[PDB]
């Protein structure tokens, strides 16, 4: 079949800040198949600066020297080494034919902002249906967030749910002290704690995980399927958080499960990716169904409502 791509640059509803710089923009590729008879099919290529090694210049390098046509043999091809480009063309190709798809509204995780402010933000979001949480961490000293963490777990409902997500900034002594607190003072309302510490500290995330009682969540150590595997023959206990748009062909986690990936370990979360990508998530999540609030209550940053008709997709498109 034919197809086209074309790149997107989208400013940000309001800036984004982490330990890695700031960002006021999301850029992209959206691909566009057609067949002979008419039919439409969409995909996504969102790699986000700064997880794993794939940047969106490799992925255009990609779309550059791929043939006119497509087929299964053709998108093989595609390096292993570019896991956004490898979602992005396998939901286009399986979308021809087949939009708008069938999807509902799963339960999504509300953010709380660091500090003192999480215990005047997760009442509107409660009220709105939203029962897990996750707050930022390792922004205060640890004794001042252990002490609004103690306030907010009095405070939340019958029934909540909260993550703590230190975005890999504590060192290890700290993510100790952390854990020993959580052990004690944690309510059953904790369902874990996110990238206690960066990426390179692997033995001491895997040792934590083995001997601490609170769970804990692997995401920015986590992106493609390569780095799951390997945290699954780790013997990884925990969760992890996949980034759908980043992981890699779709297939390739559904093989992992039929493995040695639990299927109640996983989280799925949002790359901050467009409308197109979080439909084909939202697709794949009819036959994944997840079991855990998905971490996709980005909107601030990025909204991107599901598209429900063809014409959507398609305007989409003809604005760029
Ligand atoms: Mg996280």
């Amino acid at each position: 079949l034919r197809w086209q791509w074309r790149i997107y640059e989208e400013p940000l509803q309001e800036p984004l800040t982490t330990a890695q710089g700031v960002w006021r923009s999301r850029s992209g590729i959206y691909l566009r198949l057609e067949d002979e008879q008419g039919q439409v099919g969409y995909g996504e290529i969102a790699p986000l600066p700064g997880w794993g090694s794939e940047t969106l210049n490799a992925d255009i390098a990609l779309c550059q020297q791929l043939p006119g046509h497509l087929t299964p043999e053709i998108m093989a091809t595609i390096p292993e080494a570019l896991p956004a480009a490898q979602f992005g063309f396998a939901t286009a190709w399986q979308s021809v034919g087949r939009l708008p798809y069938r999807v509902r509204p799963w339960p999504i995780c509300a953010l709380l902002g660091s500090g003192q402010a999480a215990l005047e933000q997760w009442q509107q979001s409660w009220q709105r249906g939203q029962t897990t949480f996750k707050w930022k961490v390792g922004v205060m000293s640890p004794e001042e967030e252990q002490a609004i963490l103690k306030a907010l777990l009095a405070a939340l409902p019958p029934g909540a749910k909260l993550r703590l997500d230190a975005n890999g900034s504590w060192d290890r002594a700290t993510a100790n002290r952390w854990f020993a607190w959580l052990d004690r003072h944690g309510n059953g309302k904790i369902e874990y704690v996110e990238q206690p510490l960066p990426p390179d500290q692997w033995q001491a995330l895997l040792s934590l995980a083995q001997t601490v009682t609170t769970a804990i969540a692997l995401d920015e150590s986590v992106v493609s399927a390569a780095e799951v595997q390997r945290w699954v023959d780790r013997g990884w206990p925990g969760f992890f958080v996949i980034k759908t748009a980043l992981f890699g062909d779709p297939d390739s986690l559904s093989l992992l499960l039929r493995r040695g990936l639990e299927p109640q370990r996983l989280v799925f979360s949002s790359a901050l990716e467009g409308a197109i990508a979080r439909t084909a998530i939202f697709h794949l999540l009819e036959t994944w169904q997840p079991c855990h609030a998905l971490g996709f209550g980005v909107d601030r940053w990025r909204s991107a409502p599901l598209l429900t008709t063809l014409t959507a997709y398609e305007r989409l498109w003809e604005r760029l």
